[PDB]
């Protein structure tokens, strides 16, 4: 049972964009995807330090990337707080839609697309990178789900009926087939270095057989 939904004319614009501008700088969606992973991790570990039973899902606080030449895919995971289905369709969608309409009116006054982080819509610059991007996110308050888009202007939720998550989000990006770089050890040692240092978690690179 998988429900299809329509992006917000404003989300899937910006979609297009992102996808079709000649662009090589596309190493920064690890920074805003980790930034965003570190942003998960910090509303986990707040409700914690008056909560304690909010970390029963999993008392480790850590991002993990996870390269798979096969699959052709990079993965990053971490257990922050999750997503609700709410989120999935409602929530983060009204974030979205103020955010990319104001990413937009900056990116026509001068702003290159790196400066995406700043308005809080830094996801979407998985596709910089990614032709599908499948996201598995698991919330202490609701069950795990699974969100899927190709872009294309529709994305797909469904109940995730694969390995349970306990808590946090695993965000799978099915990379273009220009795009096996980031699939490389030094390659993504590199970027984690260079826009990451300082991320307040241990960000751990599973390397390959
Ligand atoms: N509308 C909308 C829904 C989810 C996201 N989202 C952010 N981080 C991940 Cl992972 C996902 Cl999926 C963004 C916008
Ligand atoms: N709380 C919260 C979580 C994720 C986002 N977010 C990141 N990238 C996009 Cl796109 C969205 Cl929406 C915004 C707020």
């Amino acid at each position: 049972e998988v429900e299809t939904f329509a992006f917000q004319a404003e989300i899937a614009q910006l979609m297009s964009l992102i996808i079709n501008t000649f662009y090589s700088n596309k190493e920064i969606f690890l920074r805003e995807l980790i930034s965003n992973s570190s942003d998960a991790l910090d509303k986990i570990r707040y409700e914690s330090l008056t909560d304690p039973s909010k970390l029963d899902s999993g008392k480790e606080l850590h991002i993990n990337l996870i390269p798979n030449k096969q699959d052709r895919t990079l993965t990053i995971v971490d257990t922050g707080i999750g997503m609700t289905k709410a989120d999935l369709i409602n929530n983060l969608g009204t974030i979205a839609k103020s955010g990319t309409k104001a990413f937009m009116e900056a990116l026509q006054a001068g702003a290159d697309i790196s400066m995406i982080g700043q308005f809080g819509v830094g996801f979407y610059s998985a596709y910089l990178v990614a032709e599908k991007v499948t996201v598995i996110t698991k919330h202490n308050d609701d069950e795990q789900y699974a969100w899927e888009s190709s872009a294309g202007g529709s994305f797909t939720v469904r109940t995730d009926t694969g390995e349970p998550m306990g808590r946090g989000t695993k965000v799978i990006l099915h990379l273009k087939e220009d795009q096996t770089e980031y699939l490389e050890e030094r390659r993504i040692k590199e970027i984690v270095k260079k826009h990451s240092q300082f991320i307040g978690y241990p960000i751990t690179l599973f390397v390959e057989k």
